């Protein structure tokens, strides 16, 4: 069944109240449910049809009266039919009583247990697997619902709304009532159970001075790493009131960590629901990367209140309007809370490795996609990052002051109402009229960055009159076309430049956005004393495929000399896909003519000279640092190579890192060195809410350095990789096993990490993946032993997913020429999409490139893909993915 999105029809019912009692025993769990309903005005005479997968019918009723099986219901374990004859033409009552079973439900959605925890996840489509609802989002209710259950077990009964009864029951038994007035969509409905420890605080706000109770929980294990959390939502409250204006709504939030979960996290109006990688950490415990993590997922739930409880989706073809709003509040948030540019920066590489890679895919789509089948696939990078940054544009097009004012209007317009993307664009283009000084502008090409799918290609022309001072950037821009659009239309592309004396460094036009409409147009600046070099889509100012058309000397002294991060970062990328491509052709040609020699292009000796006068500017950016010594992402190189041979690929990147280690590397060993002070310092190390994105980002940069030395196999290394194993700091500690894989002493690393790693549920799932991602020769025999000895059967998607998806990022081993590495991981998706099919979908990230490859590693990959479709009890959602990822 395909659902289209110019299908959309109002329901011809209405839920007006929904009251819920759950009643949670050992081997099953009773819902019972009334549901006062009324007749819409769209209503045409219809059958009453409840969606309902999974549930087993005790009874069900209308007006308290029975209805009987096959004479007046239909029930297929999908839908709930009720025939029209029997459905009331004014208000009514429905009411049923199913049973569930949370304790079986590994597919965690709907009701189910992680470990001793009852929770739900309803978003998209998970509260039908509760009980019978009309289970689309613009189908608001009022919820009153009550939750029983043994009290040794679940001490701790969590809803949403107020918490208004609290009640003894025969038999060890306890429940609690929770109201929750406010109308919602059923998606946001949640309910937790389970014996839980929190740390709380309260929290005035801003405008108002009402006090709000902050709750976070975790199981009494691990409750102890909850202290980053609590800080971080404080951090998200305070940011929305300084930026936004907005207060919290409500007297109390909620943040429950889970063990198991199929993503990072979930907002439920006041209850929000982690998986625990994302909300829980300790310095003693956790990498340094868990607290950039846990600081944008609990921002990311935080800001889906305030937009959440005004305007609801109509439909989920709208789902970028909620989600691409929120990543992009949750950036801003990150920039202002880390104040590191390379927060920004590693959102960007984000997109264009895995974003960029999805929209040049057969699953490329528009942020709002015009079909779906399954709910679950279309929670992507495209429609979350791609979203972000379209909503993003809107801030820059506008600047700060209009873009909070069209912000403003989209909510008065729409609050207490569902809305659309088209809402959004109306709204920002009420703000767009008011800048421009202009009731005649106009954004109706701005919705073309919903509707079109692809990468725009950007292009430019320069040209420079030195006796007329004047310089002139020509601009292009062309989309590929696709499966979604036979042609492609020009989009509106802010392009934020800057132009800079090559003679001093200096800026020589003040900030300016240029606006390209057409498909190409040409931008003239008048009084421009000496040539520039352009500093092109400054922040990276829109979503696309940049060809800056520079050399590389210019390339250089923009990556010196440039104020924005973004364009030095770029120009670096730059330079280094020059090499890559050149080299790469150069090692093509000798493997197929099979060359007995042949020469590669050298590294640029000025670039390298650049890299070095940075690495040694002690005013210079650690993680900046970080990324100039590293290589373009592997899935940010494919997009721009046909028939790609990735040992060829392995042997191009191979050479340009020992050429650039073999005139740098002393300079690597003596930062490592003195680095090690600031970046391992230990002052805070027991101050759980004392955290340094700076210091972080030294540490990032020592053990990136340490990689190179490592793999350069530079003298007496072996020595420093030992004493780096006794550092305190996990990032420390793991890198240590990792770079040790180049030397016969990783396995005793190996044991000694596990030993350090195995009694923290996390911090050994972070050893996996570090194991996982292991430089190794060996590397299919020690998945065998993980397989073994560690992961067994556990149905965890942490644990499944961290043995996993490193290794598949294993440029020489995953893509060994036998098919192995691609049998290995069909074999682990077909394995768990019969209990977990939204992870097996996940588990199918490497296949996404498949047609990107060499003829061969295309058909051993395709191979695969065609044996798990044909497997009988594929799943829906695996189904799907597959069929449009293989074009059928
Ligand atoms: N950065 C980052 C990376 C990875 C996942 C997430 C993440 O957890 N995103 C969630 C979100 O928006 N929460 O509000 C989220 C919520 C629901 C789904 N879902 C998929 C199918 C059905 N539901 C997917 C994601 C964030
Ligand atoms: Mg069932
Ligand atoms: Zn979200």
């Amino acid at each position: 069944k395909i659902h289209y999105r110019k299908d959309y029809k109002p329901s011809g019912f209405i839920i007006n109240q929904v009251t819920l009692n759950i009643n949670i025993h050992d081997q099953e769990t009773i819902v019972r449910s009334v549901l006062d309903m009324d007749i819409s005005k769209h209503n045409v005479g219809e059958d009453l049809v409840f969606d309902g997968v999974g549930l087993k019918i005790n009874e069900i009723s209308i007006n308290n009266k029975k209805l009987v099986e096959g004479e007046e219901y239909t029930y297929d374990n999908e839908f709930l039919t009720i025939f029209s004859k029997f459905v009331p033409k004014s208000k009514f009552a429905f009411s049923s009583e199913v049973i569930i079973h949370p304790e079986t439900n590994y597919a965690l959605t709907g009701l189910y247990k992680s470990k001793n925890i009852i929770v739900s996840q309803c978003e998209a489509t998970g509260f039908r697997r509760i009980t019978f609802f009309i289970d689309r989002p613009d189908m608001m209710a009022k919820y009153d619902v009550t939750v029983t259950a043994d009290k040794e077990k679940y001490p701790v009964l969590l809803s949403n709304g107020d918490k208004v009864n609290e009640f003894e029951i025969p038999g060890g038994r306890h429940g609690a009532r929770f109201n929750d007035p406010p109308l919602k969509p059923c998606y946001l409905f949640a309910v937790v159970a389970g014996d839980l420890k929190h740390l709380s605080a309260t929290y005035i706000t801003k405008y108002t001075k009402k006090k709000v109770e902050l709750y976070v929980f975790s199981e009494e294990k691990y409750v102890s790493k909850l202290q980053w959390a609590l800080e971080c939502l404080k951090k998200s409250m305070a940011f929305d009131e300084d930026y936004f204006g907005l207060e919290y709504d409500l007297s109390r939030l909620n943040l429950v960590a889970v063990s198991d979960f199929n993503v990072g996290a979930m907002e439920n109006k006041g209850l929000n629901i982690f998986n625990a990688n994302s909300l829980l950490a300790s310095k003693k415990n956790s990498i340094d990367f868990s607290y950039a993590r846990i600081l944008t997922v609990v921002g990311h739930e935080y800001f889906h209140q305030y937009t959440g409880n005004r305007v609801t989706l109509r439909d989920w073809f709208q789902l970028t309007l909620k989600e691409g709003l929120t990543v992009h509040r949750e950036n801003l948030f990150s920039e202002e809370m880390t104040k590191t540019v390379t927060t920004r920066l590693s959102h960007v590489d984000l997109l264009r490795s895995v974003q960029f890679l999805e929209d040049s895919s057969p699953l490329s789509h528009p942020i709002r996609p015009e079909s779906y089948v399954s709910m679950e696939n279309f929670y992507t990078t495209t429609v979350y990052d791609k979203g972000s940054e379209v909503m993003r544009m809107y801030l820059t097009i506008l600047g700060e002051e209009y873009y909070k004012k069209g912000f403003d209007i989209y909510i008065k317009k729409n609050d207490g109402n569902t809305a659309t993307c088209e809402d959004f664009n109306y709204a920002m283009e009420q703000a767009y009229k008011m800048k421009k000084a202009d009731n005649s502008a106009n954004l109706n090409q701005y919705l073309l960055w919903f509707s079109q799918s692809g990468t725009p290609h950007v292009s430019f022309k320069y040209n420079y009159d030195a006796e007329k001072k004047q310089y002139s950037i020509h601009v292009n821009q062309y989309t590929k076309p696709d499966e979604n659009q036979k042609e492609k239309k020009p989009l509106f592309i802010p392009i934020s430049v800057g132009l800079i004396n090559p003679e001093n460094g200096k800026e020589m036009i003040s900030q300016t956005t240029l606006e390209l409409t057409k498909e190409s147009d040409t931008f003239v600046f008048n009084n421009i004393a000496v040539k520039p070099i352009p500093s092109l889509f400054r922040g990276f100012s829109a979503p696309v495929y940049i060809e800056d058309q520079l050399t590389d000397e210019e390339r250089i002294l923009l990556l010196k000399y440039d104020s924005d991060a973004f364009v030095r970062y770029n120009s670096c990328t730059n330079i280094y896909m020059k090499q890559i491509l050149m080299n790469y052709n150069e090692f093509l040609k000798a493997k197929n003519e099979k060359l007995e020699s042949f020469q590669l292009t050298p590294v640029n000796a000025q670039f390298i000279d650049a890299i070095k006068y940075l690495l040694e500017d002690p005013h210079a950016d650690a993680g900046f640092k970080s990324y100039i010594v590293s290589l373009p992402q592997d899935r940010y190189i494919i997009n721009f190579v046909s028939n790609l041979d990735t040992d060829v690929l392995a042997d191009t990147k191979e050479y340009i890192y020992k050429q650039i280690g073999d005139k740098l590397n002393d300079v690597y060993y003596k930062m490592f060195k003195s680095l090690e002070a600031k970046a391992d310092d230990l002052t805070y190390f027991n101050d759980e809410s004392h955290v340094d994105f700076d210091q972080m980002n030294m540490r990032t940069l020592r053990n990136t350095l340490l990689s190179l030395l490592s793999k350069a196999q530079y003298p007496n290394i072996l020595n420093e990789i030992i004493e780096h194993s006794k550092s305190p700091y996990p990032s420390n500690w793991l890198t240590s096993l990792s770079v040790s894989a180049y030397f016969d002493k990783y396995f005793e690393l190996y044991d000694k990490t596990y030993k350090l790693s195995k009694d923290d549920e996390l911090l050994l799932q972070e050893w996996l993946k570090t194991v996982s991602r292991s430089d190794r020769k060996d590397i299919y025999e020690i998945l065998k032993k993980l397989e073994n000895e560690v992961l067994k059967d556990s149905k965890n998607p942490n644990d499944i997913r961290a043995v996993y998806l490193p290794f598949t990022n294993n440029l020489r081993r995953f893509h060994d020429i036998s098919g192995k590495g691609y049998k290995l991981i069909a074999e682990v998706i077909t394995k768990t999409d019969k209990f977990n099919p939204m992870v097996a979908t996940q588990l199918c990230e490497p296949f996404k490139l498949w047609n990107k490859l060499d003829t061969k590693r295309q058909e051993l990959m395709l191979n695969e893909m065609n044996t798990m479709l044909q497997e009988p009890q594929i799943s829906n959602n695996l189904k799907e993915y597959l069929l449009r990822l293989t074009n059928k």
